[PDB]
């Protein structure tokens, strides 16, 4: 040391890091980026669980972000800042198992409360180190510390061969599982209290919080969960054992492969070429379905987690879980023919029905004609605006609006403590065309506060709006209520109950409080539905 | 010996009555015979033509209602005992009623020929709810009911078979249908303009017309009240009714021929007896005797012939009330009485489930509590108590009103549809019933503009209208007054808009969808689960 900055330095269980004092609007904050907390699982590693990091000598440098992990790149809209904002921005490696961590400016007095970001991208992508989950900004202004890490995806991440013991499967949630541990041994050098930590995700990162609600060994690593636009209960979220199996094995002949052999086999390939034929093993043509995911391995998972869910004791749990507007509306433009961001697809009754069985394709020609009926409008079955919404609006409620109904429903009739919202307000800097309305990730830039950056154009009201909601999530990190302590002027955000079944509006406006999860519709698809495709 | 009450029609003279309507007399010609008396070996048998007769036959009193059975529920509870039968019972019952403005007609005037409800197993053309002396006062118009034999008399059938061939009742309102262009002439009726009306088993019988030829020669345009050919209750297969024709005959003590014989020697009452015991499963708004599709009257079920047939020529005024489905609820389903307010646990309505679709899967009964649940109060007792009645109105009326309005429009017809709204505040069910099934009939026959009843002046006011709309249909095939300006109008429901409107106290209000959503789920989805469980 010498000349450094003196509260840049910290040493953890590992070693000592020089962390980096970056700007946010309102002051200085400081980063450690790119903190290893595993062995690289690289070479004979691939597909193992994560081993703790090897302590290292002098000081590591975490001033900028690390690798992410080795995952499929999107080519839909090549430029388009509506897809590239989720595309990785740093080098793709294996070695990628490196954590972030950002703190007040100096590092706080007291112990103060952790925030730990999961990110979503379906399991097959993401990082921690893209621009809209960016801590500076809920680090400078509630003063929380923010920790968020890499996890494999794809096959890197969750190819298993359940019951091997070289491709057990959901190597991924322990990746996260091992940043929790060190969040818990070595937050304390940073100010974090390891005492309160909040998970918080969306998509896969969501159902990842919920999994390791799910998963005991997990329990003893945090407090309380928020669970934004994902449920580790639905469609697309877990595999069984066997359909994990099938697919390791087309996608292990796919590149040219007793489970040891064969793991022995794809450990010699290039990773390029697990990303590129990753999509080529999903059982049918669908959207909203991911090849390499949490398997149900009666080890992590003790079982699916709608059991889990069903009948768990889960009074000791307080979570913030939600949705957004227009939750399908994203994935359309990802393979039913009829829609592009560039036109309005408008669409045919026909590209409805050719739809209808790419969102639920694991729909019986039975089951694919209910949900037809559920959802045509039957005074207007042919107007190709409502059959664009229509279509949007299966796929949201399918894969999320009620498979986190249905996991609010269970939690608050199971004890848990339930916060619920919809968030409604669509970003004027967003750069889908506006049929999409809401679209899937599109409260994330508000959660971390990014509208308080006043070089992104937003408006005046998206910044106090989305100083309203960091409130609301930094309440509920420290306490379990997202409600403010003091201010009772503004109105207050009931828990969800069975019996009032009650939720909060999201956007500009003042909290405003409705009833009922999308109840009749959800319905449909929670009871009605599963009885159906045992037939 | 006043001559407007002396008619020659083909088999002798009547001498009718002038009747007091409020605002004038009318002739009234009640008790004329179209039929031999299908007693004895005539049983079950197709009607024959009357014979002549000599002298001045008295049409001066309501003949004999056909033997049916009679309800005992609620005994001397008027909202029971108004259905029951007003004259005595007899098999010899083939009569019809003609009202007509006094002084008979000058010119030629549309008539209207009412098919009363019941069933199929009851019903009277003589109930007071029947009155043709406003239409003919009021309107001008020449109204003819006629009574037809019901119950195991009317519809007991063992197809092929020679001496009960099904659908004897359909035959009655055939031959009556007959007699009218042959002879309503005679009373200043127009037998080329002439309109059916019917309400319940009345309204599919009015339909079963319109889908089988002969009697298409007969009639010219049609208004089918809460009820279809198609649907639930209005036909049996030959299958079925073979099957419950031999089982009563078990039950009664009784080769085909040698079968209808001994049948035809027990006492009416021995039958009627056992009329109910042959429903295959605990029902509600189900019949044991009930058209037949016969090949001969019916050519295809009623669905088939909606499905495929061309309909350019017909124009039918179609309808239903508010609360179809809660009249019936108090006939078998546990926890629904006249007398409390039938606010039912969730169990009575999952188990009141399976006795409203009797033929439900576990699946599709599932189905069924499943879509009409509130889930935002999935027990609340108010809500599934109406949810009751609604799952018994919608299955058995409601959509299939909106399946046979969609089909007939679609294929070329002119169709206006209704919904009555108003509660007669003479009403004397309990309120939870809301508009039940058959209280509108009482304001399309004018009974309010007799002072007597005790009707409020809105309610004279609202019947008036009503009178307009039905005989306005019945000259035109178009409800709309030709002189009333003004926008709300009446439209055609078609495919595409799929616009009705609303009869009740306030002006014409018009709505677009025949509950479209739960009659999806009914006429489109609910057959698919049945037709593969
Ligand atoms: O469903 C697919 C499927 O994509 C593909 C299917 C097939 C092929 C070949 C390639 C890609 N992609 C979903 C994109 C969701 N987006 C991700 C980041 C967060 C916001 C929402
Ligand atoms: O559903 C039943 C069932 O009736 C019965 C059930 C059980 C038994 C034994 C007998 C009859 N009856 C319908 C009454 C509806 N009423 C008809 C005339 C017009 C007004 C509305």
């Amino acid at each position: 040391e010498g000349r450094e900055d003196p509260q840049l330095l910290v040493r953890v269980r590992g070693g000592q890091l020089r962390g980096i004092r970056l700007k946010a609007p309102g002051g200085p904050v400081s980063a450690f980026l790119g903190i290893p907390f595993a062995e690289p699982p690289v070479g004979s590693r691939r597909f193992m669980p994560p081993e703790p990091k090897r302590p290292w000598s002098g000081v590591l440098d975490a001033t900028t972000f690390q690798n992410v992990c080795y995952q499929y790149v999107d080519t839909l809209y090549p430029g388009f800042e509506g897809t590239e904002m989720w595309n990785p921005n740093r080098e793709l490696s294996e070695d990628c198992l490196y954590l972030n961590v950002w703190t007040p400016y100096p590092r706080p007095a007291s112990p103060t409360p952790v925030l730990i970001w999961i990110y979503g991208g379906g399991f097959y992508s993401g990082a921690a180190s893209l621009d809209v989950y960016d801590g500076r900004f809920l680090a400078q202004v509630e003063g929380a510390v923010l920790v968020s890490m890499n996890y494999r995806v794809g096959t890197f991440g969750f190819l298993a061969l359940p019951g091997s013991r070289e491709a057990p499967g959901n190597v991924g949630l322990l990746d996260q599982r091992l940043a929790l541990q060190w969040v818990q041994e070595n937050i304390a050098a940073f100010g974090g209290d390891p005492m309160s930590v909040t998970l918080f995700g969306e998509s896969a990162g969501a159902a990842s919080v919920g999994m390791h609600i799910l998963s005991l060994p997990s329990r003893s690593l945090f407090h309380r969960a928020v669970l934004q636009s994902g449920t580790p209960n639905g469609p697309w979220a877990t595999v069984s054992a066997g359909e994990a199996r099938r697919r390791a094995t087309l996608l292990a002949r796919l590149v040219g492969c007793n489970d040891t052999e064969l793991i022995a086999c794809l450990r010699t390939r290039p990773a390029q070429d697990l990303v590129d034929h990753e999509w080529h093993v999903l059982p049918q043509e669908s959207i909203f379905r991911f090849s390499f995911v949490p398997v149900v391995d009666g080890d992590f998972l003790s079982d699916t987690p709608e059991a889990l869910i069903n009948t768990g004791d889960f009074q000791d749990l307080q979570v913030l879980v939600g949705v957004v507007k227009d939750e399908g509306s994203y994935f359309l433009v990802y393979g039913v023919p009829g829609f592009s961001k560039d036109n309005e697809s408008l669409i045919s009754r026909a590209q409805f029905l050719a739809g209808v069985r790419i969102g639920v394709p694991q729909a019986s020609d039975l089951a694919a004609e209910a949900v037809v009926l559920h959802y045509t409008d039957w005074l207007h079955p042919e107007d190709p605006t409502h059959l664009r919404d229509a279509m949007s609006a299966v796929v949201g409620d399918h894969n999320v609006v009620c498979p986190v109904a249905q996991l609010a429903g269970r939690l608050a009739a199971q004890g848990a403590r339930v916060y619920a919202y919809i968030f409604e307000h669509r970003a004027s800097t967003l750069t889908w065309p506006l049929w999409m309305g809401v679209p899937h990730g599109y409260e994330i830039e508000f959660i971390f506060g990014l509208p308080l950056d006043p070089s992104l154009n937003y408006t005046t009201e998206e910044r106090i709006f989305a100083q309203r909601l960091m409130k609301y999530w930094t309440n509920f990190a420290r306490t379990g209520d997202p409600n403010d302590p003091r201010d009772s002027k503004s109105p207050q955000w009931p828990p969800y109950t069975t019996a009032a079944q009650q939720y909060v509006s999201l956007n500009l406006k003042p909290l405003e409080v409705r009833r009922g999860l999308r109840a009749q519709t959800c319905a449909f698809w929670n009871r009605f539905l599963p009885k159906l495709l045992s037939a």
